[PDB]
């Protein structure tokens, strides 16, 4: 089997990705962000406080004829932005553009954090990290993809977010029609429950590229990229009046600039994120300083291969027996 779907902006500045998903029986559709740096489904819900709701669509698994409450089971995450949601479990059919998981997990919220409240756009999350981060208690429980991984034609998915404009996750199979050149593969380490990695190193713009090994995860829920501080400040260096501003949360630059590229290596290939991907516009209605999409890791613990990143290549998941990651341009 396969399965393939679009996957949207939620807003102007790409701040995150949604892609519809049909759960239960008739299916009711809900519109999560798939991420590859989680690894729970969970959704907003009938059983969601109701105050914590604001313009999302529910799940209510008391109008599914498939689902089942999982006894006892309970769930509750926080993430790096220190969101958090937590809830009880159902088992029910989970289909992604064509490809169906009978019995998967899906978690429902019982209360939310206010930054989940505050994006009707986000009903919930398809985590795509592996299973081993699971927080469904006493019994942890399998991604969508590693439930459907056996059915999968082959054991793999594919990332291709746009910049400002739709993209596709792909279950199944890689479209040889979806990027330019070859694939170029790296190993993974599986044991933080990452998609954990290696990049060879680093340019600015045209300058000459830095070649240092860079270890962190390719993260499709989290939007900007997070690299070490020295690679961050030689970047922001190359912008006319960019500086960190701990008031605002970091690195800002005139709204008036032209940003530079940024190239990663993915062993001896490179991907070029363009300059334009990198802006996030004004810190505040009408303000002049803009939000930069290069952002320091320090502090965060990981360097974090985000939205930024990702957008400006076509990325494989492969999950066989021993995990790796491809990079494409495209
Ligand atoms: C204009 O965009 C922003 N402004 N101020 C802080 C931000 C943070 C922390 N992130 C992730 C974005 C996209 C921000
Ligand atoms: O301020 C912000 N702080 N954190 C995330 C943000 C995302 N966007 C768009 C803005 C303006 C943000």
């Amino acid at each position: 089997s396969t399965g393939s779907a679009t996957t949207t902006p939620i807003d102007s500045l790409d701040d995150a990705y949604i892609t519809p998903v049909q759960i239960g029986t008739p299916a009711q559709t809900l519109n999560l962000d798939f991420d590859t740096g989680s690894s729970d489904l969970w959704v907003f819900s009938s059983e969601t406080t109701a105050s914590e709701v604001d313009g999302q669509t529910i799940y209510t698994p008391s109008k599914s004829t498939t689902a089942k409450l999982l006894s006892g089971a309970t769930w509750s995450i926080s993430y790096g932005d220190g969101s958090s949601s937590s809830g009880d479990v159902y088992t029910d059919t989970v289909s992604v553009g064509g490809l169906t998981v009978t019995g998967q997990a899906v978690e429902s919220a019982k209360k939310v954090s206010s930054s989940f409240t505050e994006d009707s756009t986000i009903d919930g999350l398809l985590g795509l990290a592996f299973s081993t981060l699971n927080t469904v208690s006493p019994t942890q429980q399998k991604t969508f993809f590693d439930n459907a991984k056996a059915s999968l034609d082959s054991p793999v998915f594919t990332a291709d977010l746009g910049y400002h404009a739709p993209g596709t996750y792909n279950f199944g199979f890689i479209d040889t029609t979806a990027y330019t050149g070859s694939i170029t593969y790296t190993a993974v380490s599986t044991k933080q429950g990452f998609w954990e990695w290696t990049s060879t190193g680093y340019a600015v713009g045209s300058g000459t590229f830095k070649s240092t090994s860079i270890d962190g995860i390719a993260d499709t829920g989290t939007t900007l990229l997070y690299l070490p501080a020295t690679v961050v400040s030689a970047y922001w260096a190359q912008v006319s009046g960019a500086k960190s501003s701990s008031s605002v949360g970091g690195y800002v630059f005139p709204c008036s600039a032209t940003l530079p590229s940024f190239t990663f290596g993915v062993g001896s290939a490179r991907i070029v994120i363009p300059g334009d991907y990198i802006d996030f516009g004004p810190i505040s209605t009408g303000s002049s300083s803009c939000f930069g999409g290069i952002q320091s890791s320090a502090g965060i613990g990981i360097n974090i291969f985000g939205d930024v990143a990702l957008k400006a290549a076509f990325v494989v998941f492969n999950g066989a027996t021993t995990p790796t990651l491809g990079f494409a341009s495209k």
